[PDB]
């Protein structure tokens, strides 16, 4: 339930939203909404959007960095914790107003699971 098996390619893009990506390889398997590396990046251009409401892009960028651009080692990715989710509802409930929040950015456990290291 904390980790998901995939198959891990080099990172194409070395830099998430700004910031340092301290490991080589990733996978998309998390994203729902992209199937390459390409169109995470394409995604990841919509969001930056938030970048002109500052409380949510502080909150919201470790959140997307963790499901766009995981972290891949040995054919499994981690995933992103109930805890991480859950800090972005109430500083970008704009999100929630605007259009939504997609089926694999919302806190359920089965994408944002409770008690994994
Ligand atoms: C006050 C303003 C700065 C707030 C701006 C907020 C944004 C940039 O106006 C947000 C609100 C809803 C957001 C969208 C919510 C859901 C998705 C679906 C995802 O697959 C791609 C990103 C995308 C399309 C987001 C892009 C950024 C958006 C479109």
């Amino acid at each position: 339930k904390c980790k998901k098996t995939t198959t891990c390619e080099p990172l194409k893009y070395n830099i998430c939203l700004g910031s340092v990506l301290p490991y080589a390889l990733t996978s998309t398997v998390l994203a729902e909404d992209s199937s390459s590396q390409d169109e995470v990046h394409d995604k990841l251009s919509l969001w930056s959007g938030l970048r002109n409401a500052p409380r949510c892009w502080d909150a919201i960028r470790p959140l997307l960095c963790a499901v766009y651009m995981p972290k891949c080692e040995g054919g499994k990715v981690e995933l992103p914790s109930q805890g991480l989710c859950q800090t972005t509802r109430v500083p970008c409930a704009i999100v929630a107003r605007e259009r939504g929040w997609p089926d694999f950015l919302k806190c359920t456990t089965d994408y944002f699971p409770e008690g994994c290291p």
